[PDB]
């Protein structure tokens, strides 16, 4: 429930759950039960899960959010669209198989 | 609370979590029949003038 944002460092809203480098977050994410490891959030920012109880800051950039849906008991989660957050698959290069040599014959 | 089947919502409140000072609600016209008392004035007593020719 809630949401996720950004905002530069000093004092956290109270009410706010701050959510630092090294934190889990059991989530779901298109439908997708994930864990989210925060590792190395950008200087001069910090991040914090603001429920709707909690009012958001000034110059906060909302990095994702959920519905409002207290009647449902299987929650929905997140969608997070192209642009929203960039994901990266590993490349994993197959490399080139490994040929032993064949020795001429002539 | 889901509501159940067959519910009538007689009236209903906004979503405003982040409200310090909540809203409320809004009865429109229709949604409640509020009834003013009438009041009614009846005649002010007024003293018989005996007559005089």
């Amino acid at each position: 429930t809630g949401c996720v944002a950004s905002f530069p460092e000093g004092d956290v809203p109270p009410g706010a759950v701050e959510c630092l480098p090294g934190q889990v977050i059991r989530t779901k994410v298109n439908g997708e039960d994930v864990m989210l490891e925060i590792d190395e959030v950008d200087p001069g920012y910090q991040v914090c899960w603001f429920k709707p109880d909690v009012p958001l800051p000034e110059n906060a950039e909302i990095l994702w959010s959920y519905p409002y849906e207290p009647t449902a008991a299987l929650p929905t989660g997140t969608t997070w669209e192209e642009g929203q957050a960039n994901v990266l698959i590993p490349a994993e290069p197959t490399p080139e198989a490994a040929v032993w040599p064949p020795t001429p014959v002539t």
